């Protein structure tokens, strides 16, 4: 069952989130922006820390829980909601897509706060 929105580290430099949970296995999204079924052991558990904060080179404050615009990348060109933040990559959520949970990561370097 696990929980939705849980982030998992697939590798020492790759991160993914859970978009579709299943009893036979859990569907996690690869930081590359892909969805692949995985097992509890094939994934890890990490609690988000409110202190986890990042500063945008444009003098902008970014938080794991905030709204930012995405202009870099093929899906960029729209605004998303910052749900999970990891290193220079943050997991954004998009209600437009529900089949894959509308979860995708972007480079905070190109992410700009709308407000």
């Amino acid at each position: 069952q696990h929980e939705w929105g849980e982030l998992v580290q697939l590798d020492p430099q790759t991160v993914g989130v859970i978009v579709r949970l299943e009893r036979e296995t859990f569907q996690v999204l690869n930081m590359y922006g892909k969805v692949v079924t995985v097992r509890h052991q094939a994934v890890t558990r990490k609690k988000d820390n409110r202190f986890a904060v990042a500063l945008d080179s444009e003098q902008n404050n970014i938080h794991v829980k905030d709204i930012v615009k995405v202009i870099d990348g093929p899906h960029s060109g729209r605004e998303g909601e910052i749900r999970h933040l990891f290193r220079s990559f943050a997991f954004l959520h998009c209600k437009k897509l529900v089949e894959n949970g509308g979860m995708f990561v972007c480079k905070t370097r190109h992410l700009v706060l709308a407000g």
